[PDB]
């Protein structure tokens, strides 16, 4: 158990637990600090820390310490002897909290227990010695007025109250020599600067402070784990483990870089949660390594100590016991002591990855910032941390008593104001970026504002090094993770060694390096003229004192102008918000404008299906103009272009190392040891290629998720700066009115923030959700693709050198060098799956990887479409393509393969993506338009198959090919075994739904199967279980090739691949969101057009036509003619018959040159007889059901309805569409819908029944019946001549 001491400032000078301590940075010289000893080994000086300070510099002043923190200034802090009382009550009570539980319990006790080792690098292994700064630290025993009689004590902390900035809590260690004893396996005394009161305060980006822009946001830290974080740099210290190793430096190298100190593992390792996944696994072995063999040093130590030339009353025994426990060293029945690998390791991973910042607050239930690097605020004032009604040792602020315990609500600003004061701006200081443009306007940046982009020298390049493989050699992982739970419940963690005394000699030697400090400018000016994130936020801002301001589209305006600010939302939006209006007009018009605010901020949310991304931020490039001038043109066209790219500040220089070769070791004559080699090899091979996913994680975490942090920041800021502006206007307009006239103006301010502070909270919601889908993205397929390059590279020139080496031991190898042939060729065959768990066990992240792996769009390895008059890959992972000249393209993503030769793509593949899952599991899909055949070229059109796409590699692939009325789907594996699946339609059909008209296809392939889907429905399945590997990133070559015909081509549009395999209602889905649009269509699948001559298709009448009754001024419904010659292989009736008829647009005097028909639009339904155009009439006034459509030159007659009101009352796709008569545009008033008639006539003659072109309102209820029934005589289509269909 811990006890922690209990006394008063003012209590007397005993010499033992309240002494006149020497400082170790005094150098033996100045005065003496009175000291009070909380526990063993831990004394707290209850003063400021000057060492290495100028005094004036504990006021505030124009500069700054720390580049990256709001520095609080407060030179009366501790000036009084009750000051002083106060900070040692405090200290008491946050030790008691410290060791309240378990692991606060031992991280004392490993503190308290683990002593310096009596000397450092200087001492020679044979002695201990205490006469060092690092060791001893002197207390004045004499009385007062004269320093004649000193003693010496060893100690391992000694906590001082804070330097001049109060925020800036920090852990020192003692440098002597230009050496660290801390950073060497010895450890030293560690010395901290430490105030309990002024606090830090963060904010988590992913997470609302209470979702209330217009109240205080953020959570306060406890001062506890404050303490504890620094305790842990003091354990790190004294076990001498706090070593330098290759540190995480900022790039600053650009204006919008943040400037910072370098970061040390070390620190990253204290934090834990994520930052311990920045530092690579290459340097996590290299700090590892470091420390060991530190740990080797002191062992060696311990086993030639003989004497203590310092205090000869030194018990050697005693220490040498004591630090055999401290080290966890084994001892043999001899008394030798040694290094015990696995006591080693377990000691190791509890100090670095057990005690941890994130660790103790999870296990202390207290909130703490998501990561190193997030954003730093102002620190605020706890007001009496002694008083329990605020803060207890149990539970620190938040008390269950209070109902504060639950989601920490009482370290949360905007709750528990009780337990906090802000601080006075003017006592702060931080340092800021002023950029001036050349003329000139300076805008100042917080320098925590700026992008944090590591450089590329933060890395390390081991992998580049060679590696020899041995019969020894085995793999190296170090697990970033230690269960705290077994920590915790560790019976041998802790000490039971007796803790030597304390009293030795006084020091003598006071020779020490004493840091020096100086403040620089808080201000750095810079010149640019670039108008990025921090001049579009800042734009989006006004002056204190004006208070009439009016919102604008032009950024350039706004920053002219001090009273016109910059909004990125509508240009009806920003009309609404600068209009004014009467009293009694007011009420509604703030109900208006906060009502299309919310509008606005929720189009976060708007999806674009249709060219394969679910979400998309629309206004995210004019809100901040980040990346590459993300605010010109449109955002959603550029985002899909280009992807996530376009968002980032800087595209950082990757460091991807070529993997070192492999120095395979022999043993003649010996067939194990080879094997062994042979063997860890191979292990060997996996931990390069982990290694190597460790060192692209840590650069993605350090270079691009900082960027897009910054991003989601900058969302947050400009949203709120929008409604802070909404929120100015309103103020403005109401105060302008009278206090007569605001009595009666209903309005409610709160309701008004809480609406629009929910519009935001929903918004940023969304894009959080798109920026860390854009932060994944980057990730796999920006940077994991090019660490796989040269991990592949890796295995081949490993391939050949371990087959080569199984060659020049065939012999020692006998009847085996074959047996392990295979064994390598087969290992080096699966590759390495990336999974973010393995470098990381952070939540948010984990989440992050696993939503982006769950959406299936993600699985799109190649999506070919339409882009500047050519075809490109939008997939994101930059297939090259090569459109030759004899393809037609155009913009309604369509393209044509013809007879010529010059008419193919060329597509080269990514051969960096895990296409070869080892089982064959990937999709296609496309759309395809084949024309029908030649009649007179029937027996060539069903007898040559020609290919139409083509991917192969080694004689390995698969190819889609057709055969007539046949389209073929077919693989071939490395052993050239060949199985195939096919799709055929019906020749012979009156009316076929598939020659030469759009359709959908889709095929599939799992372990098993081989499956084809036409329009969403499963088709055709082919076992091919038998078929083995097949290469499937080869060269894809679109041509058709075969013996055709001159005349042959195909149509294809929408093509792409997934590199998985697509369910029924993945497939379902992508044939909805294709078929999608806002026009209808013709017969053939292709946009309806006005001003185009199309014969008349009815659905429910296939083999029907209209035809202009000579006699009558009525469409008679004739039966359509059919192939007549004698082929027996095919069947239709003829589509270009009945009177050509021709689409008109009703409103704008456009002239009548052509254009699209879109659902809902008002047209004339004409035909042309003869020379003259005709139209389609309905009579006004018809009493029956039903009635004989009026077929008339073209005019106005009062009596007959000449608007028609094209339809798709279908949900589901279909060519489909339906004409409605309307008494008129404006009315509801629905005459009935376009069909066909069944009459009978009897005549003196003739008796029968015939059918009429006509309108019946029965088709209006029939239309809204569930599933759409395809059947009805109210389905039309249109048939426009096409060369992919003669007859
Ligand atoms: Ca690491
Ligand atoms: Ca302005
Ligand atoms: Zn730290």
């Amino acid at each position: 158990p811990v006890t922690i001491n209990n006394f008063n400032y003012n209590d007397p000078i005993d010499n033992n637990n309240i002494i006149m301590m020497e400082p170790p940075f005094a150098r033996g010289t100045g005065r003496y600090y009175k000291a009070f000893k909380i526990t063993d080994r831990i004394w707290i000086i209850p003063e400021r820390y000057t060492f290495g300070y100028k005094p004036e510099d504990f006021n505030k002043s124009s500069g700054i310490f720390n580049r990256d923190v709001c520095e609080y200034y407060d030179p009366d802090y501790l000036n009084t002897n009750d000051k002083k009382n106060i900070f040692l009550q405090t200290m008491i009570k946050l030790f008691n909290r410290i060791k309240s539980k378990p692991l606060g319990e031992k991280l004392l006790e490993m503190i308290i227990n683990g002593i310096p080792y009596l000397g450092d690098r200087r001492v020679p292994l044979e002695e201990f010695n205490t006469n060092i700064a690092s060791v001893t630290v002197n207390k004045l025993i004499s009385n007062p007025g004269e320093v004649e009689r000193k003693k010496g004590i060893f100690a391992n902390l000694i906590i001082f109250g804070p330097g001049p900035v109060l925020n800036e809590n920090e852990t020192i260690d003692i440098g002597i020599q230009n050496h660290f004893a801390s950073r060497e396996g010895f450890g030293g005394i560690m010395q901290m600067k430490f105030c309990p009161e002024y606090v830090s305060v963060f904010n988590n980006v992913q997470e609302n402070k209470g979702a209330s822009i217009f109240n205080r946001r953020g959570y306060f830290s406890d001062p506890a784990l404050i303490l504890m974080h620094e305790l842990i740099h003091v354990l790190h210290g004294l076990y001498g483990i706090k070593v330098d190793d290759l540190p995480i430096v900022p790039n600053e190298k650009k204006f919008f870089m943040q400037s910072t100190d370098a970061i040390q593992a070390e620190e990253l390792y204290t934090f834990g949660g994520q930052d311990p996944s920045i530092i690579t696994p290459s340097t996590d072995k290299s700090i590892y390594d470091k420390v060991l063999q530190n740990f080797r040093g002191i062992v060696d130590r311990l086993n030639k100590v003989l004497v203590c030339i310092s205090d000869p009353n030194i018990n050697i025994n005693i220490y040498k016991n004591k630090f055999k426990d401290k080290y966890k060293f084994v001892e043999d029945s001899e008394g030798k002591y040694s290094i015990d690998v696995e006591s080693f390791d377990k000691l190791y991973k509890s100090l670095m990855f057990g005690f941890t910042e994130t660790n103790i607050a999870e296990n202390y239930k207290i909130k703490t910032r998501a990561s190193y690097f997030s954003d730093s605020l102002p620190p605020v004032k706890i007001k009496n941390l002694l008083d329990n009604e605020i803060y207890t040792i149990e539970e620190g602020f938040n008390i269950s008593d209070k109902d504060m315990e639950k989601e920490y609500r009482g370290q949360n600003k905007a709750i528990n104001k009780q337990a906090y004061e802000e601080i006075s701006k003017e006592h702060l200081a931080v340092y800021k970026i002023q950029m001036c443009k050349s003329v000139g306007i300076c805008i100042d940046v917080d320098n925590e504002d700026l992008f944090f982009i590591a450089d590329k020298n933060s890395f390390s390049d081991d992998l580049s090094k060679n590696e020899r493989i041995e019969y020894n050699t085995q793999s190296n992982y170090i697990e970033n993770d230690f269960p705290i739970n077994e920590l915790i419940l560790d019976t041998d963690l802790i000490s039971k060694i007796e803790l030597p005394s304390e009293n030795t000699e006084s020091l003598t030697d006071f020779n020490v390096d004493v840091p020096v400090y100086e403040k620089q400018p808080a201000i750095k000016k810079i010149f640019t003229d670039e108008n990025t994130i921090f001049q579009y936020l800042y734009s989006q801002t006004f002056p204190l004192d004006i208070r009439d301001i009016s919102l604008t589209s032009s950024f350039d305006d706004a920053l002219l102008f001090s009273n016109k600010v910059y909004s990125f939302f509508s240009m009806d939006y920003i009309k609404t918000a600068n209009k004014v209006v009467e009293a009694g007009l007011f009420a509604g018009w703030v109900k208006q404008i906060v009502n299309d605010f919310v509008i606005e901020a929720n189009k976060s949310n708007t999806m674009d299906k249709i060219a394969d991304i679910s979400l998309i931020v629309p206004y995210i490039g004019l809100a901040l103009n980040v990346g590459n001038e993300t605010a010109k043109g449109n955002f959603e066209n550029a985002f899909e272009i280009a992807g996530a790219s376009i968002l980032l500040e800087f595209i950082p220089e990757l460091l991807i190392p070529v993997v070192g070769a492999f120095l395979l070791e022999s043993y003649i004559d010996n067939k194990n040891k080879i094997i062994k080699t042979i063997d860890n090899a191979l292990t060997k091979r996996n931990e390069k290629w982990s290694d190597m996913y460790g060192l692209i994680v840590a650069q993605w975490l350090s270079t691009v998720n900082t960027q897009f942090y910054t991003i989601k920041e900058g969302m947050y800021k400009a949203l709120n700066y929008q409604a802070q502006a909404l929120e100015e206007i309103i103020k403005y307009r109401y105060n302008i009115y009278s206090e007569k006239e605001k009595s009666n103006i209903n309005i409610d301010f709160n309701d008004i923030n809480s609406k629009l502070n929910e519009g935001i909270n929903q918004a940023i919601d969304n894009i959080n959700n798109f920026i860390n889908g854009c932060s994944v993205s980057y990730l796999m397929k920006k940077m994991i693709p090019l660490a796989v390059e040269k991990l592949l590279d890796f295995d081949n020139t490993l391939k050949k050198n371990l087959l080569n080496y199984i060659d020049e031991n065939k012999l020692y190898l006998i009847g085996s060098a074959e047996y392990e042939k295979s064994k390598v060729n087969k290992y080096l065959k699966t590759i390495m799956p990336f999974d973010l768990s393995i470098y990381t066990n952070d939540t948010i992240l984990i989440e992050m990887f696993n939503k982006y792996n769950s959406e299936i769009l993600n699985n799109i390895i190649l999506n070919l479409r339409y882009k500047d008059n050519n075809l490109i890959d939008l997939s994101g992972y930059g297939a090259k393509v090569e459109v030759y000249d004899g393809v037609e393209l155009n913009d309604k993503n369509q393209f044509k393969l013809t007879s010529s030769a010059n008419s193919k793509i060329r597509v080269t593949q990514n051969q960096n993506i895990i296409f070869n899952s080892v089982f064959l599991d990937f999709s296609v899909s496309f759309w395809i338009r084949i024309p029908k055949y030649k009649n007179d070229g029937i027996q060539n059109y069903i007898h040559n198959e020609y290919t139409i796409i083509n991917c192969m590699k080694n004689n390995s692939g698969w190819k889609i090919s057709i055969r007539g009325n046949r389209i073929i789907w077919t693989l071939i594996d490395i052993n050239g075994k060949t199985k195939s699946v096919f799709f055929e339609y019906n020749i012979r059909e009156d009316i076929s739904e598939y020659i030469n008209r759009w359709f959908f296809v889709t095929i599939t392939n799992n372990l098993n199967n081989a499956k084809i889907y036409i329009n969403g429905k499963l088709e055709s399945n082919t076992d091919i279980k038998d078929i083995r590997e097949v290469i499937a990133n080869g060269e894809i070559i679109f041509k058709l090739d075969g013996d055709i015909d001159r005349t042959q081509f195909i149509w294809m549009k929408y093509f792409s691949i997934f590199n998985t395999e697509l369910s029924q209602s993945n497939i379902e889905e992508r044939y909805k969101i294709q078929s999608y649009s806002e026009y209808l269509k013709d017969f053939w699948g292709n946009p309806l057009m006005y001003n185009k001559e199309y014969y008349m298709f009815n659905a429910g009448n296939k083999n029907s036509y209209i035809k202009l009754k000579k006699d009558s001024p009525v469409g008679e419904i004739l039966t359509r003619s059919k192939y007549n010659q004698n082929s027996k292989y095919i069947n239709y009736r003829d589509l270009y018959i009945g009177e050509k008829f021709i689409i008109r647009r009703k409103s704008n005097s456009q002239s009548i040159n052509d254009d699209i028909v879109r659902k809902e639009d008002y047209i004339y339904l004409d035909f042309f007889n003869l020379n003259q155009e005709w139209r389609v009439y309905t009579y006004k006034y018809f009493k029956k059901e039903e009635e004989k459509l009026f077929l008339a030159p073209i005019s106005d007659s009062d009596e007959f309805y000449n608007t028609i009101q094209i339809k798709e009352y279908d949900e589901q796709p279909t060519y489909s569409c339906q004409l409605l008569f309307k008494k008129d545009e404006e009315s509801t008033d629905e005459i009935g819908l376009i069909g066909i008639h069944r009459f009978y006539e009897s005549g003196i003659v003739f008796e029968e029944y015939k059918d009429y072109f006509c309108i019946s309102k029965w088709y209006l209820k029939e239309v809204k019946r569930k599933p759409y029934n395809l059947k009805l005589g109210c389905n039309w289509q249109f048939i426009p001549k096409d060369e992919g269909w003669t007859e």
